[PDB]
């Protein structure tokens, strides 16, 4: 199978170091806690390495008509945005995916490709489109179609070049820029890839998700709670325990309902758990989440339509 995979990414130091990594084990220093993952990336490993090992195979699967979802999960300042968006000197998984897709579809001259992108924010259970004007930004509504959840009136932009796809991301990014909001917000970058022979059509949704900071993941109000992250935890816990169907409260948050198909459903899902080794409690919560997520079972197939 290998439909679900989890890795951890330790950020380098910018205070006791509470965590160290020995191969693919993250262990508490002079402590009892340890967690095995399929891959742990150390402070000196690059977003290029993370992209190539974790994301590249999902981009390959997307071009073959599999749904694919990549999440960055972890504490504020742990590396989520560094990993998923990055900068000119060190591109994130999202810009790398876009370059990668446009370079890789050229290896299929037998096939016609149509690509379009959407970019949305979820903040305090409100969905906003990041690609329309600031004027046109309003709370959007999750609806179902003839079969599948969608975000009603979410801009979809056709893109023929990486340059135009990256111009849409830049636009959305200055709109995300528009107090401590981006650390409490989820962002979903989506590419819908359609292809056919140059005639059934392969349709895949590639979702690349930068989550709200897990400090607010999790029974009183000593401090703050993000509903989407709490429900994400709950949904993944229920799936990993072997439950299915109406037991699974996808509808309790915008995030879990939008990405319901990424959590036990039709796609290939990867979680990149980002951690700062100078954090104890927030790192521990993130590694428990990540560890639970390893045992989530997805059933992905090629999406070919009439
Ligand atoms: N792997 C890394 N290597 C170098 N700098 C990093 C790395 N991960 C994070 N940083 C830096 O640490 C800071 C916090 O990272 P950021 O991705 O903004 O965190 P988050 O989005 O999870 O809140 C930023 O200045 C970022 O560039
Ligand atoms: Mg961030």
């Amino acid at each position: 199978e290998g439909a679900v995979a989890v890795c951890v990414r330790v950020r380098p130091l910018n205070a006791q170091v509470y965590w160290k990594t020995d191969n693919n084990v993250i262990y508490q220093v002079d402590g009892s806690k340890s967690f095995n993952f399929d891959r742990v990336f150390h402070g000196n490993e690059t977003t290029k390495n993370v992209y190539e090992e974790i994301a590249a195979p999902i981009i390959d699967s997307a071009i073959q008509g599999y749904n694919g979802t990549i999440f960055a999960y972890g504490q504020t300042a742990s590396g989520k945005t560094y990993t998923m968006m990055g900068s000119e000197d060190h591109l994130g998984v999202i810009p790398r995916a876009i370059h990668d897709i446009f370079q890789k579809i050229k290896k299929f001259p037998d096939r016609e490709f149509l690509l379009r992108v959407s970019y949305m924010e979820i903040y305090n259970e409100t969905i906003t489109d990041l690609l329309c004007g600031t004027q046109k930004m309003k709370p959007l509504i999750i609806r179902e179609d003839v079969n599948n959840v969608y975000v009603a009136d979410l801009t979809e932009e056709v893109v023929y070049t990486s340059e135009m796809a990256l111009k849409w991301i830049t636009k959305g990014e200055k709109s995300r820029h528009y107090n401590q909001r981006s650390s409490r917000s989820h962002t979903i970058f989506r590419m819908i890839l359609e292809s056919r022979e140059k005639g059934s059509v392969k349709v895949s949704h590639l979702n690349l998700v930068d989550l709200a900071g897990s400090e607010r993941a999790a029974l009183k109000e000593g401090c703050n709670i993000n509903r989407s992250l709490f429900i994400l935890g709950q949904v993944i816990k229920k799936l990993s325990d072997g439950q299915v169907g109406g037991f699974i409260n996808y509808r309790d948050s915008k995030l879990t309902r939008i990405l319901q198909n990424s959590l036990g459903g039709n796609p290939k899902t990867r979680i990149i758990c980002t951690i700062t080794p100078v954090s104890f409690d927030e790192t521990l919560t993130a590694l428990q989440f990540a560890s639970t997520a390893k045992y989530m079972k997805n059933t992905p197939y090629v999406n070919e339509v009439s």
